């Protein structure tokens, strides 16, 4: 349960983490399979902290996409199994950009994404 | 909209971003006000992004609670007013530790926060 | 506590909750102040089910837009504060129809939404 | 998918919804496989509405729980593939009572579900 390696979630999309530090935090770079154009999909770097002392820990990242004013950020807990499988359950918040304070209301999605190492 | 400063929010939580750079990369430290244990409460770190062309930029970052093994995730947009003044509007996750992958659905908590500048 | 009443929230919306039944059934209307698109806003029914025996219950509701494919629903808890003063505390969900499953992750939006008496 | 029937989720939950009649709204009953207290769970009656135009409507529905001073709402879009088999796919929020306004921000939990029918 170090976020460090390569994950891919239930929508296909992948994501490489590379080494945690000492202080949990930890950078990586995601490649989503959607969008809401999907034609323009880049490599987006993303950004976070784990726990360390947990087995199971918890941890979020923050993924700034690299093709749209948007962002998502990602919490969960990393679980493992009886046989030593590991599987991210997460929930994520997808903010869009809206042109003033007044369109807010509409500019936050949410959704889940469970994780399993490539 | 830099990030970098001092902002408290609606629950008078306060949070200080140090300075962003030229990915929009911050760190910081967040207190919040309020805890499921406030007697435990301890100044936490944070690690985020924002976009750095815009000037209403949508940005997220990570707080790693020095005091629990929870962590919450906020994203949201900073919006300049006719006057100048900067609003933060954001949303959360929380994430809870539970034991096992059987107790997942009860970890994941959402609300709102408005910031303004300290 | 009962939602019987009229009440408007933050971004100015009005509904009209009629009577609570005894087993806090309740129906009503709903009038949005913003929507994806505000030309076509329509009054539109709610349905849902507070608490009885709690002095300041939970409840939820359902939004049918009468002018959309999308639902809302609302979910919350009516306070009393140490004047008498009702303030419903809400959280919701915006659910857009999409043309097929594997677009099934863009169509939640997320919110919050304060209301007090009219 | 009208959502007449019987379903269950991927938490092992079952719902049975009776007629949807001419404005969508429908009555069911619910059977939480889990609960912050499971030894408690009794039979929750739930109350929504349904689209009824659209061959994969989107819908909203309450469930107030019979056991806790808890509700949780959900919201989603029923779909339907190639062969002809439903899912319900769908995102809840179950909002806790809380003592005061104060406590407000712990009180909302988010989540998913996908059902099929039984
Ligand atoms: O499309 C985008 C950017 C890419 C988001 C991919 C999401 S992150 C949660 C989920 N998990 C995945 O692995 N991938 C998806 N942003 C966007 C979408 C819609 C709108 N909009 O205005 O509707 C604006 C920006
Ligand atoms: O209490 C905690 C850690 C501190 C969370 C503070 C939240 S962050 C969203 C909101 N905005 C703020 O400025 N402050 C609050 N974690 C926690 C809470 C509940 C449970 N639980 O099991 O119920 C477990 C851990
Ligand atoms: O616009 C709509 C229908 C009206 C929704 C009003 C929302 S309910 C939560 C909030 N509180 C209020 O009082 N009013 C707002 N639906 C819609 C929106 C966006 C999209 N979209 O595709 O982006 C599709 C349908
Ligand atoms: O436990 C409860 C009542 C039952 C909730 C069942 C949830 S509904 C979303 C999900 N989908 C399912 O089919 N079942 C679960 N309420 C509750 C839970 C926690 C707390 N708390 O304070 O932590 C208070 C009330």
């Amino acid at each position: 349960c170090s976020l460090t390696g390569k994950w891919t979630n239930n929508l296909g999309s992948i994501m490489t983490i590379r080494a945690v530090n000492s202080r949990g935090e930890f950078t990586g770079t995601y490649l989503t399979a959607v969008a809401d154009n999907p034609g323009n999909i880049t490599l987006s770097p993303l950004l976070g902290i784990q726990h360390k002392r947990a087995s199971q820990p918890t941890f979020g990242f923050t993924v700034h996409w690299n093709f749209s004013e948007s962002t998502t950020v990602f919490t969960g807990q990393c679980f493992i199994d009886r046989n030593g499988k590991e599987v991210l359950k997460t929930m994520w918040l997808l903010r869009s950009s809206v042109n003033d304070i007044s369109y807010d209301w509409i500019a936050t999605r949410v959704g889940y994404n469970n994780f399993t190492r490539l």
